[PDB]
C-alpha cells in the first residue's frame, strides 16, 4: 500500500483553507489534527468558491462520525464519504487532492 494522500496532521485551519482553494475540483479534501480541539481531527473539504469545514466527532465508544452514521475508523468514515454525500443540501463527494 501507499500511505493516504489526505492526511495533513497538526496544520492550520487557514492553512488548509489556503491550499484547498487552489485545487480544481469539487470534493478535494484533508483530515487534520484540529488545534481549537486538542486531540480531535476535523475536515476541510473544497467545494466551489468555498471551502467547507466538519468536526469530525466522536462518542464515548470511540466512534468517527460528521452526522448520524457511527464509523470504527477515520480510513472508513472517508471511504463511505467518497460515494456518499457530506453534504445534505448539495452533493459533495471526497476525492483526493492533487500533488
Ligand atoms: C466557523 N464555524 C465552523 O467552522 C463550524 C463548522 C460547521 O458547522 N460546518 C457545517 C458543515 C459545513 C458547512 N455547512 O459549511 C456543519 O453543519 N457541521 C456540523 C456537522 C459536523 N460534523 O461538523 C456540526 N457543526 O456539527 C464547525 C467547525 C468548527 C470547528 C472545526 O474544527 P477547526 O476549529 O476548524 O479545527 C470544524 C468545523
Amino acid at each position: 500500500m501507499k500511505p493516504h494522500p489526505w492526511f495533513f496532521g497538526k496544520i492550520p485551519r487557514a492553512k488548509a483553507e489556503e491550499m484547498l482553494s487552489k485545487q480544481r475540483h469539487d470534493g478535494a479534501f484533508l483530515i487534520r489534527e484540529s488545534e481549537s480541539a486538542p486531540g480531535d481531527f476535523s475536515l476541510s473539504v473544497k467545494f466551489g468558491n468555498d471551502v467547507q469545514h466538519f468536526k469530525v466527532l466522536r462518542d464515548g465508544a470511540g466512534k468517527y462520525f460528521l452526522w448520524v452514521v457511527k464509523f470504527n475508523s477515520l480510513n472508513e468514515l472517508v471511504d463511505y464519504h467518497r460515494s456518499t454525500s457530506v453534504s445534505r443540501n448539495q452533493q459533495i463527494f471526497l476525492r483526493d487532492i492533487e500533488q
